[PDB]
């Protein structure tokens, strides 16, 4: 019979991240882009979430491993990637990364 519905009823993950509409049917693939878009997309010092369902989200803040751990529950990452553009260390555990982080993040002051 035509059930052209499948089976297969997943849903696209859509961030409601300020205007980003992207939504990815894979989890990994999602956070990918929240990393790339979301997390790499704030820096310019503070790291705000945008995510509607936070009740905390638009409020830029300076804590880059908060921010990280924050989306970590959003789209559910494993290795914690280093937000630099340029600087390549992921670690699956944020306590590396959080060491990592903070050094490149001696900006000025
Ligand atoms: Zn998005
Ligand atoms: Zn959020
Ligand atoms: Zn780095």
């Amino acid at each position: 019979m035509g059930h052209h519905h499948h089976h297969h009823n997943n849903i696209a993950y859509n961030c409601c991240w300020d205007q980003c509409q992207a939504c990815f049917n894979s989890s990994p693939d999602l956070a990918d882009h929240i990393r790339s878009i979301h997390v790499d997309g704030q820096r310019g010092g503070v790291f705000v979430c945008l995510w509607k369902g936070c009740k905390v989200y638009n409020t830029p803040s300076t804590s880059q491993s908060w921010l990280q751990r924050h989306m970590l529950t959003h789209s559910g990452d494993k290795p914690f990637k280093c937000v630099v553009g340029g600087c390549n260390a992921s670690f699956a555990s944020q306590g590396g990364l959080a060491r990592h982080v903070p050094t490149h993040f001696s900006q000025q002051n």
